[PDB]
């Protein structure tokens, strides 16, 4: 009972491998930090303006009002995430061989669904790890920021809490993330079929990977695919929120790379 | 256990055939002409509608066209909700769930099922109407007023892609059941039995596809991702209904409260 299964495991290993090489902060590490293990250090916790302030010292993170400072923080980290995801996509067999326009298109629409997915790896009901895991910002501090900014994270936490319920590990994510990138239903693709063939193979690999890694958790495959609905809505609420800041913060600059992704859509 | 899954599949199918008079198999027969017996009356332009309103009885008439057409789509939806409701009752486990959860699962699942089955009565040029007696063109629909001109366009968008999967009634019966037993509907009181049931339905669906479409074993996954396509359309629709909520009897408003 090991026919084409071999091919699929091989692909799984390949992606898991690229994933480790493309993302310095994996779920496994973020968990060792959040559950107080001994393989990792403990984070500094920001829960208020006061705490935040000592955090500048204690943490330091490559960086006028607090809300905007934090907002500018996510942008920089998001930009970095895009770089990592772009580097990971290139390792997906067949991706770099597709039409360049479509490669740009798949990344344009796939990058955020992947950022929030992976962002769940650094979250628990109470907060989120920051500065490569050196810090932890509580859900509450974030939910209290100035009128518009404090509404950015709550829906991510809500998704994270439900998504983490599936209890997936980095090896599962590597494939699932690869499925998201290769979506032949993205607006403006010029050559859908090639893209779909790849995703089809990825899907078979993820299906096998979920049965083998979570034998007791039946229909995990079915439940995970359904999670896409949550992702799309997160993206939507987010862009609208961005529209608001753009008209209320005329002195604020949205990172060019982010402007290009968010552009048309 | 495979035999139990096939049994569940036959049961849902037999029940589907009894709750939905106009099946996909029948509909496809009418759309391709495989049944020249009774071809449908076409409604391509303003003039034909007027004539069709005379030919076909249409039980939704009491004069601005665009609205009349909409009230028709609503009347049919209310009927569809009763059919779906009778079908759900036959899904093993459903009636044993808490009553409030039954109502909840139906309340949030009828739209998804309606548009799913609507795909069955459509092709790129139009949708079959009034029990198959008619056929309203896609172009005629597009060419409607402001808030109405883009009411159905989204459904046709979905329909063409959904019909690409080439599913038949026995596949749909299981798929529809899966959509009903969704454990993530807001306000549920006892999620465990719901997901337990969906679990079994997905197993039955997975086997049904592999047997009924041996030459395309990724179909299950593809079918599942179409479920998210459905939720988006339901979002766009309720949203549009608000742009319509902007006006367009009080006893009638009660019947179509939703
Ligand atoms: C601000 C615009 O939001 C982004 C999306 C986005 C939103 C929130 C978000 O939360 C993470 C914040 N975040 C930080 C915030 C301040 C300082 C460091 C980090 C940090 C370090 C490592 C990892 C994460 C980190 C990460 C990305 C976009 O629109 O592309």
């Amino acid at each position: 009972l090991n026919p084409e299964s071999a091919d699929l495991r091989a692909l799984a290993k390949h992606l898991y491998d690229s994933y480790i090489k493309s993302f310095p902060l994996t779920k496994a590490k973020a968990r060792a930090i959040l559950t107080g293990k001994t393989t990792d250090k403990s984070p500094f916790v920001i829960y208020d303006m006061n705490s935040l302030m000592m955090g500048e010292d204690k943490i330091k993170f490559k960086h006028k009002e607090v809300a905007i400072r934090i907002f500018q923080g996510c942008q920089f980290r998001s930009v970095e995430a895009v770089q990592e995801i772009t580097e990971y996509a290139k390792s997906i067999p067949g991706f770099v061989n597709l039409d360049l326009n479509d490669q740009v298109t798949l990344l344009k629409y796939g990058v955020h669904e992947i950022i929030y997915t992976m962002l769940a790896s650094l979250m628990n009901k109470d907060g989120v790890l920051i500065s490569e895991g050196q810090g932890f910002m509580t859900r509450e501090f974030l939910k209290s920021l100035r009128k518009p900014f404090g509404d950015f994270m709550e829906p991510k936490f809500e998704f994270a809490v439900k998504f983490n319920a599936l209890e997936l590990d980095d090896s599962d994510l590597a494939i699932f993330i690869a499925v998201i990138i290769l979506s032949g239903d993205r607006p403006g693709l010029l050559n859908v079929k090639p893209i779909e063939d790849i995703q089809d193979n990825l899907l078979q690999a993820l299906e096998l990977q979920l049965k083998l890694n979570h034998p007791e958790s039946s229909q995990l495959f079915a439940k995970l695919l359904q999670k896409m609905t949550d992702l799309r809505q997160i993206v939507t609420e987010h862009v609208q929120l961005l529209q608001v800041i753009k008209k209320t913060e005329t002195d604020m600059s949205l990172h060019p790379l982010l402007q290009e992704i968010y552009k048309d859509l």
